[PDB]
């Protein structure tokens, strides 16, 4: 065989950051907005800039347009937990970094077919882990604890982050075929 896992082009893969569980939903909902944010703040408008100056301007869009949702998301936890004091942790700080990493090779990462390849696949690979895995976990654990309106706004965040799921593989599938 090759003998090793390739780690993906220019590190990109690692921007996707996931949400830690907690046997507490006030942890839960305090490292989704942190994951929620950097999404919103950095790993998104990152994605969109590949794809503007890759020369993909409707790609681009569809990035900065899931980057709102991702706050939106965000916005709707803070209003549940008010007073929540939310703090980057390690894993964010360092994708915090890569991400400027990235950011200063702008150029080079876009005129690679790559770049912007790899940036839809680690959208896609957040987007379903967060919809099939991290969110629907939150929900459950937050419904097992009486916490209806927690579990309610999670069952609304998977939805959309399904949504998102959605529109990154239309979109990677008409990045693909050229004509
Ligand atoms: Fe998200
Ligand atoms: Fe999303």
């Amino acid at each position: 065989g090759l003998n090793y896992n390739q780690e993906d082009f220019m590190g990109l893969d690692r921007f996707f950051q996931d949400a830690v569980s907690h046997n507490n939903t006030d942890a839960n909902a305090a490292s989704s907005i942190e994951v929620e944010m950097y999404e919103c703040d950095c790993m998104y408008p990152t994605f969109a800039e590949i794809a503007r100056r890759s020369g993909q301007p409707e790609i681009g869009a569809m990035f900065d347009a899931i980057a709102k949702e991702e706050g939106m998301h965000a916005q709707l936890l803070t209003k549940l937990y008010s007073e929540l004091e939310v703090k980057d942790s390690a894993e964010t700080l360092e994708a915090k970094r890569l991400v400027s990493t990235i950011e200063s090779q702008i150029d080079a990462v876009a005129s690679d077919s790559r770049g912007l390849r790899r940036a839809l696949e680690t959208a896609l690979e957040v987007e379903t882990i967060e919809s099939q895995k991290t969110y629907p976990a939150f929900a459950k654990l937050a419904a097992e604890q009486g916490n209806m309106e927690v579990a309610t706004a999670f069952e609304a965040i998977v939805k959309s982050e399904t949504k998102h799921a959605n529109w990154v593989k239309r979109a990677l599938e008409n990045l693909l075929e050229v004509a």
